[PDB]
């Protein structure tokens, strides 16, 4: 267990680029963290966004949060081609980064207050 809840993270999921998290306790599972079927560490993550959305990620695709100015260095995790990025994703992810900046800025309690989600059955 490397984060915990209110951490601030990057996560790499699907078609998508790194994206600004939160790390949050599943809804149901009642845990940030678990060991999935496949024997593997994941944590549960909520998207930054103005489509909130959760979702169970790989460790290997969650890196801590230290600024927006951090995503050239993800990109070059992977080691000149730079792949291009969609208008309405590329809008979604400003979106995310300016909350996530905001939340940088606050206590880890503080993040957990103003971020957490309201879940409805
Ligand atoms: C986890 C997830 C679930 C659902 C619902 N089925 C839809 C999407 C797009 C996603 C998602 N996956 C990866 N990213 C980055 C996102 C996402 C979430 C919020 N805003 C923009 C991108």
């Amino acid at each position: 267990v490397k984060f915990q809840v209110g951490d601030l993270v990057w996560s790499k999921v699907g078609t998508y680029p790194w994206w600004p998290c939160m790390v949050s306790s599943d809804p149901q599972l009642e845990v940030h963290t678990k060991i999935n079927t496949r024997g593997a560490r994941e944590y549960h993550v909520q998207f930054f966004s103005n489509q909130p959305e959760r979702a169970w990620v790989h460790e290997k695709r969650v890196r801590e949060y230290k600024g927006h100015k951090q995503y050239e260095e993800l990109l070059a995790e992977a080691t000149k081609i730079r792949k291009p990025r969609p208008q309405r994703e590329r809008a979604q992810w400003d979106i995310g980064i300016a909350h996530a900046e905001k939340a940088l800025k606050m206590t880890r309690e503080e993040r957990i207050e103003q971020y957490t989600f309201i879940y409805i059955d």
